[PDB]
């Protein structure tokens, strides 16, 4: 709490400028090659693409203007710009650039090649403590930095954390994220991951975050997810009635930490009580980690993932491909001035 305070706030303040003038139009669609599509969304696709100049991939994030209005998604769709465009910081997803064209909205980030951590947690099966121990911090820091920048994160899970040729992580989508102070009352993201205020919908706030920061850890160490059932009103009972059962191979400080964040109770759930993440930060667990080299990454990683070269995407999904439209007249350039 010494070094690790001046940052805090030095670092509080260099974003807020950021968040307080976001450069908008950065580049055109042109100057990119599209080579591949790489994840989803209801709202967009995220594909990979290779810019003429510098042979650089990045990855491009496109939302057409059109299905973010039906799903009002703007107030949204705008903040995810805002909140990239200031956030800074080693485990966060690096933004490019930002441009718009008639017809739909581009994000385009860093590539991470990797692969997103859902698939290899699958693939493996499950993580060794140290292993999932080794993201863990890696959030931890990253929340700790964001908490204290008013933004909740909303959508914690294994499909968001990508691993680079390094494998440590990095976030993306912050689609649902929401600078704030104190209450918020949205019901946003994956039933599996849902602190159980948001389920009864009594305006929650970081704390849902330490809380899916335990079914993080927990799944990434059991495969399975603490709650989890077929059809979603299931799970959900399931999560606040707050049963959780440990698997055997659990360690016991790791069943420790567990059942103090997955805490039904925000007035006693590490990451909310007035020690704040020191909590967390010094829960047994954590013994052995050291909270700057994983930082400086300077910690030599548990997985790592093969890179054939320059934008491989082996440790990637095949989808459907299709086509980058631009009707001919500015649609929808009404409700998104500011992007």
């Amino acid at each position: 709490q010494e070094s690790v305070k001046e940052f805090l706030a030095k670092a509080k303040e260099d974003f807020l400028k950021k968040w307080e003038t976001p450069s908008q139009n950065t580049a055109q669609l042109d100057q990119f090659d599209r080579i591949k599509t790489l994840g989803t969304g209801s709202f967009g696709r995220v594909m990979l693409v290779k810019h003429k100049e510098s042979g650089n991939h990045y990855a491009m994030k496109i939302l057409d203007k059109q299905k973010v209005v039906k799903l009002k998604q703007i107030e949204h769709t705008l903040n995810e710009k805002r909140i990239l465009q200031a956030v800074n910081f080693p485990f966060l997803v690096k933004l490019e650039f930002s441009f718009k064209d008639n017809s739909n909205l581009y994000m385009v980030m860093e590539y991470v090649a990797g692969g997103e951590m859902f698939s290899h947690l699958r693939r493996i099966g499950r993580f060794s403590e140290p292993h999932a121990r080794f993201y863990a911090a890696q959030i931890v820091l990253t929340f700790e930095y964001l908490h204290s920048l008013d933004l909740i994160y909303r959508d914690l899970k294994p499909e968001n954390l990508l691993i680079d040729q390094q494998g440590y992580i990095q976030v993306t989508d912050f689609g649902f994220a929401k600078r704030v102070k104190g209450r918020t009352w949205t019901l946003c993201g994956t039933p599996e991951y849902l602190a159980p205020e948001i389920i009864l919908s009594k305006g929650y706030n970081k704390a849902v975050d330490w809380w899916a920061l335990g079914v993080l850890i927990y799944e990434m160490a059991a495969g399975y997810p603490p709650f989890f059932a077929d059809q979603p009103i299931q799970i959900y009972e399931k999560i606040v009635s707050g049963k959780v059962r440990f698997p055997s191979h659990f360690s016991s400080d790791l069943k420790d930490l567990l059942r103090n964040l997955l805490q039904v109770d925000l007035t006693k759930r590490f990451g909310n009580l007035k020690n704040g993440v020191n909590d967390i930060k010094n829960h047994k667990w954590f013994a052995t980690t050291d909270w700057i080299a994983i930082y400086q990454r300077k910690v030599e990683a548990p997985f790592i993932p093969k890179f054939k070269g320059p934008g491989d995407t082996s440790n990637f999904d095949d989808y459907e491909e299709e086509e980058i439209r631009v009707s001919i007249n500015e649609k929808c350039g009404k409700e998104f001035t500011e992007f």
